């Protein structure tokens, strides 16, 4: 049949791509080609408009199987061709060894790190439910799309997927349909060696619906029927168990050796002949397969054309909501939204930056509907919920509604991070955030790094940033955390010192379109600074206190800026004149012009950094670094600062020693380099 | 009864400790005091010998509830007193806000970061099973101890606990008995808001046994009976559901407000009167409670005394095993074990450091029985299994035995990291390791940081360290990872360049008693270096190529040392003389004497670092840094190195620019500082 020919075409494209690279993973593509064929024939999508907001989404969580995804995208006429398949895994190609949303048309998210994609699919589905609840009206199903996810045994072993699956079942996300490649093989061999749990019973315990397809190597009728059944279960995400043979058709089918290495040339020949293909030919695409797939594309394009007319009618019937939706689909924030950001003066009271953050959210959430967010069981500590909003929950629970804006993630940092990436991936200008303590953002490092690589504008509201949290002690007090994320490409790590800087940090986080943000916020109160403003803090680094005859400049962030200002006064009594630089975001600063940066960190003056965490990275901006390179302590926060000499006198002492160390030396800016 | 009085004493000690600190968590201590009383009365332990190797272990995974643990330790006469309880959460005290194994007698592990302790308990139980299988003989139950873990809803939501619970059920760890504080309250309120899964059905799906105690606020008879039942189920770990009221007895019992803040003074008064205590008194310890607890200690001490005689008899009956066991309990490695480490010369072939690691393990595993380890589903890629060893599996599976030495962790990096901490915590000189790709050690950051804070000598075998892995691409290629762990206090991050350095790295990792190690190892082959040795590499940094008239020194690690040596030859043709420093472990280097370090990085010469990852940290050792501060690429590894100019000519060009940049300048060692 043409369906059988399509499945064979998919299998052979994937195997030929691996063969040409002499690298990659043929096994799961061979096992999942029937399911991929069946799912894509049920999906609504436009290869010529990858951003249609009512498309069904597909996520390949077992990202190593990407030769399968690339074959589907090629066959359906996305902006990816057989010539790109021939360049699988080659430097600069559109077919990298794991799918990247920035590089691959039709890749919704970046996968490859196991467990992430299923959680991203939970986030795409969460966003779709929230979006539909916000916009749909009687006779106007603006959003009614599904989220289809393929995943394997590896994803099911990673804890992040358990977190997201428990939450998805709690949230009754009936438009999520996941498919487990139940092939009983991972890299270390049989799953009997390490993965003997009853997966199906576990997913029932989360409140998922189950469909089992016992012969997923051939039974596309049953795979299609499983999708139909899943769509009838509107209050549970569904897991479809696809019992497959890894490497189906290979001489080496059913073995770990087919997971991750190219097939032998003679194996490829026998695959082709058994399926009616020419064993002398590679990258064959039968015209009948193209015709069948083109039929489905043309049908989907007529569906999108009708949706465009529905959207035009919606804008007539619901003028305000229609304009809001149009603005969001254009990627634009509300005009002058930032006038809602709070502004402070030095006469205002001291406030913790966690509380300043709460106040910002309280002002901007009502003004910017595409902001949604939550906390990982730390809502009253991170201060992430605006009073008066409703939680995102299924209405059946009585605890919220899908039109809600606040997500109770539970104690699930890693899944929260990957769900945020899925919410961003949904599109529609979502600007979403997640709260936890800064030290526990580290639990989610797998997802955070993917936010950076995927260029998603997600925001971590990361409170309790330092030893300033006090009594909870060294298990809770960050030391390495800012260095880790600052050393990751494309992460904006804001550590605002006061109210104006906190507003600048949120202006950056909400305006972002390609850079994730971590806002490192305090438990303890900080004074409003003389010289701060949203304008200057928006530069990432700025001169807070200018001193034309400076003997030293102190550069600091967050809670240590006020400390630097107090140290300036101690130094004045020692006959030393200091300037102060505030550096709320190193990434934003680094992106300013060279002349702007040199105006902040000039030649001819020693520069001392002060930040109560690791000194790593700080030599980019300073000659000497005062930091904390040991674990913290359990005690009242002011006593910890005193113990580690983060006091005005301790900073002044190190500043005076820095001035003395450079006497008789020529000093150039830390910004200078040899190359 | 005296039991009722003991429970009240525990509850009131914990509440009074929180009250004195005006900080901490009274709710779970109040709810779990009956269970704590019942479990400690079943446990065998010696407060005067916290290291008795056949003790039962207790782990408080819900570490915020530590006022409960500290109260039990005080009541049983550990080296912790009521005066220490009065200093709960105060700077420098023995009663920090979360338990720390380095500081608290009777704290087996450091908890506080949720999910960790239950996984540590899995590791303690895994080690006990392996230890018992290694040493027990007929009539000689050298090891027969249990592992008891308390955990709450937060731990059950963290994915790391799902990973370890799935693995523990697969491993049939019948001496693990966990207790879930089923109180339906977390920080964000009712568990109905985010945690509605059927926990019991999930744990059945992992192959755990279940006992439910419906009235754990009072029914110590049923808690004791649940322990007895769990001990009869020798092939499954058991979860005991303790249905409790958080803050039991408080006016605010059953609310989130009692989770995490001190009780009101009038609430404490009514608690005391309802339980027969004087509301005017704090930190009361009734003598009858002390007497009852002392009885149990005296019984346990007689059990340990009999075990000591059993051990003496074992040494007579099994002379070789007895001496091995004695050596391990003394904390000593076999005499001259390190003579088994492979040594290489520059005439030997190029080898990837992952393969060199395999070879080391193959030589040292047969010589050092306390080495055990595994991989997170990457055994044939990390090369972590010595040929001929047997896997650690229950014999009932046919796939291994508990006397085995190789652990199939599955795709569970975070749980592997926390399980390794539990294996180390068991004691008996275990030197245990876990393999994954370096980029995915980041999945386990929560546990890795705890290895450092807890001072456990665990080892990550972290292969595929850089863009040198090639085609898998930027989702797999570390950039930030070494900076992150180097910036964490107390982590030895070895990045060996060749065979001799790899042996030095393992000598350090296996000799360690207080510092975790990460070995960053290559996929790709590297040459044996002229000038390397175990002796010099053991210093952490050393002069590989000495040049008395150096115009520049190049400092490098790992794969970039050979690159630096090749660049030296290009520079010689440009009229520039270079020295080379190899820095296989920055922590080890930093611990050398100041004069040794200055002999490696002297004054008077520009120093350029070369490492194909983040430049963070490198200014400690260099004036200029050549690194990779952007994500990688999917392609053949040599082409990626060429793209980023990590070539002999690219290094030489930056070295020449560095020499020119310092012309006419006075240069002092990067090791100098102002303070
Ligand atoms: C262990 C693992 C594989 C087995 C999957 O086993 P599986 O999901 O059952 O797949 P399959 O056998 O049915 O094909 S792939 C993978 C690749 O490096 C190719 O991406 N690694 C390494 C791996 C480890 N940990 C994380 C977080 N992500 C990973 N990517
Ligand atoms: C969310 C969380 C709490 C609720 C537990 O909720 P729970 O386990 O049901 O406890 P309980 O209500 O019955 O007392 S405590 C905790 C403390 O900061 C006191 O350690 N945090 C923050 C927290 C978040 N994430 C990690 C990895 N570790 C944490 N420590
Ligand atoms: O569990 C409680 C944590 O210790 C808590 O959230 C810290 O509370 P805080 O907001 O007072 O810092
Ligand atoms: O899944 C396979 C990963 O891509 C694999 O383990 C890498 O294999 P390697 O050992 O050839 O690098
Ligand atoms: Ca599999
Ligand atoms: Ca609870």
């Amino acid at each position: 049949s043409v369906d059988q020919k399509a499945i064979s075409t998919i299998r052979l494209l994937a195997v030929d791509a691996v063969a040409a690279a002499n690298s990659g993973h043929p096994g799961a593509p061979l096992g999942l080609a029937p399911a991929a064929h069946a799912v894509f024939k049920k999906m609504r999508f436009n290869p010529k408009d990858t951003k249609w907001i009512n498309r069904d989404r597909f996520v390949l969580s077992n990202g190593h199987a990407c030769a399968l995804l690339y074959s589907m995208l090629v066959l359906y006429g996305y902006d990816l061709t057989v010539e790109d398949l021939k360049k699988f895994r080659q430097l600069g190609s559109k077919t990298p060894g794991h799918p990247e949303n920035t590089d691959v048309p039709g890749a919704e998210v970046t996968t490859g790190p196991l467990g992430q994609g299923i959680c991203n699919g939970v986030g795409i589905a969460l966003a779709q439910a929230q979006f539909a609840a916000t916009y749909n009206k009687p006779d106007f199903p603006i959003s009614d799309s599904y989220t289809y996810v393929f995943l394997g045994d590896g994803c099911l072993m990673e804890g992040v997927s358990s977190e997201a699956s428990s939450l998805a079942g709690h949230l009754q996300l009936g438009n999520l349909i996941a498919f487990w490649d139940d092939n009983k093989i991972s890299i270390d061999g049989s799953t009997e060696v390490a993965f003997t749990e009853d997966v199906i019973a576990r997913y029932k315990s989360y409140g998922w619906h189950i469909v089992e397809v016992s012969d997923a190597d051939t039974d596309i009728t049953a795979i299609a029927a499983a999708i139909d059944e899943a769509k009838k279960v509107t209050n549970k995400p569904t897991l479809v168990r696809l019992t497959t043979t890894i490497g189906f058709g290979s001489l080496a089918q059913g073995t770990h050796g087919v997971h991750g290495a190219p097939l032998k040339a003679d194996d490829i020949k026998q695959l082709k002949t058994k399926w009616g293909f020419n064993p002398e030919e590679s990258f064959a695409v039968p015209a009948e397969v193209t015709a069948s797939y083109n039929e489905h594309v043309a049908e989907n394009q007529k569906i999108q054309q009708q949706w465009n007319e529905l959207f035009a009618a919606y804008k007539q019937k619901y003028p305000e909501l229609g304009a809001e939706l149009q603005r969001r689909l254009d990627g634009k924030l509300p005009e002058n939204w930032d006038k809602a950001l709070p502004v402070y003066t030095p006469a205002d009271a001291a406030v913790a930056t966690r509380k300043l953050s709460e106040i910002v959210l309280s002002k901007i959430i009502p003004e910017v509907p595409e902001i949604i967010g939550g906390s990982a069981d730390l809502t009253p500590s991170n201060l992430t919920k605006a009073k008066g909003t409703v939680d995102f929950q299924p209405a059946a629970t009585g605890l919220g509604d899908y039109s809600g804006r606040y997500i109770r993630y539970g104690v699930r940092e890693h899944a929260m991070g990957a769900i945020m990436n899925g919410i961003a991936a949904f599109g529609a200008n979502y600007k979403n955030y997640g709260g936890t303590f800064l030290n526990f953002v580290s639990y989610a490092a797998g997802a955070v790094r993917l936010s950076a690589l995927s260029e998603f504008p997600i925001t971590w509201v990361a409170t309790h940033d330092s030893i300033g949290l006090g009594e909870d002690g060294p298990t809770h007090q960050p030391i390495e955390t800012l260095a880790h994320f600052r050393a990751t490409p494309n992460i904006s790590v804001w550590r605002p010192a006061d109210g104006n800087e906190t507003s600048a940090a949120y202006k950056s986080a909400i305006e972002s379109t390609h850079t994730p943000h971590i806002l490192a916020l305090t438990r303890q109160n900080l004074p409003q600074l003389e010289g701060s403003s949203i304008e200057k803090a928006s530069k990432g680094g700025y001169t807070l206190v200018q001193q034309d005859k400076a003997d030293i400049i102190i550069v600091a962030t967050g809670s240590e800026v006020s400390l630097a200002v107090d140290a300036l006064k101690v130094l004045e009594g020692q006959g030393i004149k200091a300037g102060v630089v505030s550096l709320p975001d190193q990434l934003t600063f680094d992106k300013q012009s060279e002349e702007y940066k040199l105006s902040v960190l000039p030649d001819g003056v020693p520069i001392l950094s002060v930040e109560v965490m690791s000194t790593f990275g700080w030599s980019k901006y300073s000659h000497q670094q005062f930091g904390l390179n040991r674990f913290g302590a359990s005690g009242k926060a002011p006593e910890i600062f005193k113990l580690f000499e983060f006091t005005p006198e301790g900073v002044a002492e190190r500043a005076a020693k820095t001035v003395a160390f450079y006497k008789g030396k020529d000093v150039v800016s830390p910004l200078r380099s040899a190359f």
